[PDB]
RNA sequence: AUUGAAAGUUGUAGUAUGCGGUCCUUGCGGCUGAGAGCACUUCAGGAGUUGCCCGCG
């Protein structure tokens, strides 16, 4: 029973919903992007068998393997320790994917990014063997980008720390299943990547307007049976 | 290699042109550092003294 925990320090992340013109950025990074990150890491480290002729097929099979290793499909969780704010940028973003209008068209479009000092993400695994545990620890880092390419991400620390069955208020994100069982946020973040499913997610951020933008901070949901300790601070977490 | 992948919010643009801090103006006129005033009053270069001493055109 092991859980990877890696903290990423990034300027922005621009992963967004299904939307036109504006790509409505997620309030917190989705499980699908988090799974794809270590899928890319593992296919980069060992292309001996995880890399196939089709890049899409190789990524999809890596995702299948990593989700088979996950205790549940809704496993990865994030910690919004730093404040979450949103800003809007006008980007050239030529929209030539439309059927027609040649290729010399320039539609000035507009997008928004999410600013946050840093985040922590958890990868819960079951009884992974050391011969692959070292490889997965190596793949924990090398997560250079999350979502949009311009949204660089830098993992500074990554480690394997056991929950030890501590008691603390919930801090990590969790699906909206036990929170209903016991300022409440409801979202949908596309659990698995879509390739040629969606479940109600509780979002652990609340509003505190001290400045112009209200941004978000800890809502401190109730106490949970499982918790994780990092640098002297204990944070709640739920697993199936 | 994350609904991500391809992508300039891009190229060209003088706050610029003529516009006296300008023309007249006494720091000007009158004005005793002047009047009174002993370097004065007392005073010996003074008292002693053999050109000295010998001499046949």
């Amino acid at each position: 029973m092991d859980i990877l925990l890696v903290c990423l320090r990034f300027p922005f992340f621009s992963v967004a919903k299904r939307s036109y013109q504006v790509r409505t950025s997620f309030l917190l990074p989705p499980p699908s992007a988090l799974k794809g990150a270590l899928a890319k890491g593992l296919i980069l480290l060992k292309p001996e068998k995880y890399a196939s002729s089709s890049l899409d097929e190789a990524a999809l099979k890596a995702i299948k393997e990593i989700e088979s290793k996950l205790v549940d499909i809704k496993a990865v969780s994030v910690a919004p320790l730093s404040p979450l704010i949103r800003n809007a940028f006008l980007l050239k973003r030529l929209r030539n994917l439309e059927s027609g209008s040649n290729a010399e068209k320039s539609d000035a479009m507009r997008r928004e990014y999410t600013f946050t000092r840093e985040l922590l993400v958890a990868y819960i695994f079951k009884n992974l063997t050391q011969e692959e545990k070292n490889l997965y620890l190596k793949a924990a880092m090398l997560i250079d980008v999350i979502g949009d390419t311009e949204s660089l991400a830098t993992p500074v620390w990554a480690s394997f720390v056991k929950p030890e069955d501590k008691k603390a208020p919930l801090a990590f994100s969790a699906p909206y299943t036990e929170i209903y069982s016991l300022r409440m946020y409801i979202e949908k973040m596309r659990v698995s990547p879509e390739y040629s499913q969606e479940e109600i997610f509780y979002l652990p951020i609340e509003e505190r307007r001290y400045k112009r933008i209200v941004y978000y901070a800890r809502i401190y949901p109730p106490e949970v049976e499982k918790a994780l300790t990092v640098d002297g601070e204990v944070l709640g977490i739920w697993i199936p």
